[PDB]
């Protein structure tokens, strides 16, 4: 149709430690499969929860084939919580489509955190255009 | 309009308990006063809180007439902290408009949580179609 | 072109503490440079913290030429955290352009926070009609 809304969603991912951004897998745009105008994405982790020894917490991000053009994280503010909370999560980016085809979530740990989610999360666009 | 931007806002609730998700009242869109396409749904509560004895918390959820479409949470770190803190809340979720006449926000306790909203939350879509 | 999408980001602003909204410098929306119909505004600050001495935390608002129009907030659940970790925020909000020329974000101190910000941060508008 004429005014593309884009959407994806997961309820898990393996449980990972890293300290580079990795893709959260599943959630991933195919934008190519939109060439010229704007896209309003937004990354929706609303139950994530880290584990760790040194104050935890998850960075994530909002990539394209151009790599991340925005980034967040939320951190415990406990060394060691006595429980891992969940720490709702989102960061919204506008991208330049005009060597965009792909737009993805990715994260990376605070401190060596291993990273969960184990519930919904979203990764959605909307097309506009320049003003 | 040829557009539509829907959006419902609140500034409180009565405070409740419950085991299953309830409406949360006034956050209410009733869509069919769109037929096809999709809609991106944002329920945002910025300034919840939860009371509670077993490290509170609220989940919340985006439903239409045909139920849940999306969910999380947030909790706290402790079993009881010091202070019930403001814990900001976003859910994001695409809805394929093809039995859906209305989209409503809806939250339940974590481990027996009040659950509190007493400022500014909103429920928004924006209206758009198919890629 | 026809269906703008307008973004504004940051990635710091200048530590500060008020009793009052101030300006987030940065995240404006000059909306004049839209005169009928609909924004559906998002203010994402992903990576905040407060500092304080008193159950420290930040108030946001998305604010037109009319003043603010919604807010929220986020406090930590001790009086003084071990950590003053990073607590992701975004408020959601519709407003009715037609004495609307621009929207902005504000931030105020919660008890006397000083309010930090020092990596990315968005104000994102999405144009639209009335229904
Ligand atoms: C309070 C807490 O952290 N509990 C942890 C347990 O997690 C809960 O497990 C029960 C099932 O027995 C439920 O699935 C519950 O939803 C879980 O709590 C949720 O997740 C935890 C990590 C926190 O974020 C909590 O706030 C949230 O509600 C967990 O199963 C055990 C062992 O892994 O550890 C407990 O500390
Ligand atoms: C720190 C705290 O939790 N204070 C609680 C009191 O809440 C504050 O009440 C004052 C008015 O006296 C203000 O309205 C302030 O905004 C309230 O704090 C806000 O809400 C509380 C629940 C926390 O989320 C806090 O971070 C937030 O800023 C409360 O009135 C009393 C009794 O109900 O309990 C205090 O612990
Ligand atoms: C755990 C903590 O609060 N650390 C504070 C230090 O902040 C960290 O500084 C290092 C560089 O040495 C990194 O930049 C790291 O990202 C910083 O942590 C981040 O910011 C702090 C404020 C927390 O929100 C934390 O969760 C987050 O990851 C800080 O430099 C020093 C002195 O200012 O205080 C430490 O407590």
């Amino acid at each position: 149709g004429h005014m593309p809304l884009l959407s994806a969603s997961i309820v898990s991912a393996p449980v990972v430690t890293s300290e580079t951004y990795v893709d959260i897998p599943g959630l991933y745009l195919d934008v190519a499969k939109i060439r010229d105008g704007k896209l309003q994405v937004i990354l929706n982790v609303p139950t994530p929860y880290a584990t760790g020894n040194n104050f935890p917490g998850i960075y994530f991000a909002i990539a394209t084939n151009q790599g991340v053009v925005a980034d967040g994280c939320f951190t415990y503010s406990s060394k060691v919580p006595e429980s891992t909370g969940r720490m709702p999560f989102t960061l919204v980016a506008t991208i330049d489509v005009g060597g965009v085809t792909f737009v993805k979530g990715q994260w990376k740990s605070v401190r060596g955190s291993a990273m969960h989610i184990d519930s919904y999360a979203s990764l959605s666009a909307i097309w506009g255009t320049a003003a």
